[PDB]
């Protein structure tokens, strides 16, 4: 499953508390970039409207089927590239959502599910940013692991 344009758009529906709005953005934007320079893709944000990629911040049963579990745990999750709630990605609004090393870092956890909702599974490489499990690694410059562009490559290229 994979997006057959490449120019998306994105939108953020709301916002968590805990940074600025300012920071929010730039968390996403970044996210977004990092698979951006590794294929064809190009996205790009809207303020209103229907965008192929919803981004929202969402609390235990917000109506999708799968619940969020309060504090760590499920951190968020992400639809496979598809119409309507294809492709959208959910967080979990209970998280500490931060942009230090603190738990939990809001751009990598984007960035991890942004790969989602460009059609890529979990890896089993424990580097990889699409590992399953959470882990903290400079953001200052981060760019994409190799078995992460070796995904992406595979899809589109
Ligand atoms: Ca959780
Ligand atoms: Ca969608
Ligand atoms: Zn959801
Ligand atoms: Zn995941």
């Amino acid at each position: 499953p994979k997006w057959e344009r490449t120019n998306l758009t994105y939108r953020i529906r709301n916002y968590t508390p805990q940074l600025s709005e300012a920071e929010v953005e730039r968390a996403i934007k970044d996210a977004f970039e990092l698979w951006s320079v590794a294929s064809p893709l190009i996205f790009t944000r809207i303020s209103q409207g229907e965008a192929d990629i919803n981004i929202a911040f969402y609390q235990r049963d917000h109506g999708d089927n799968s619940p969020f579990d309060g504090p760590n745990g499920i951190l968020a999750h992400a639809f496979q590239p598809g119409q309507g709630i294809g492709g959208d990605a959910h967080f979990d609004a209970e998280e500490t959502w931060t942009n230090t090393s603190a738990n939990y870092n809001l751009f990598l956890v984007a960035a991890h599910e942004f790969g989602h909702s460009l059609g890529l599974a979990h890896s089993s490489d424990p580097g990889a940013l699409m590992y399953p499990n959470y882990a903290f690694r400079e953001t200052s410059n981060y760019s994409l692991p190799q078995d992460d562009i070796d995904g992406i490559q595979a899809i589109y290229g």
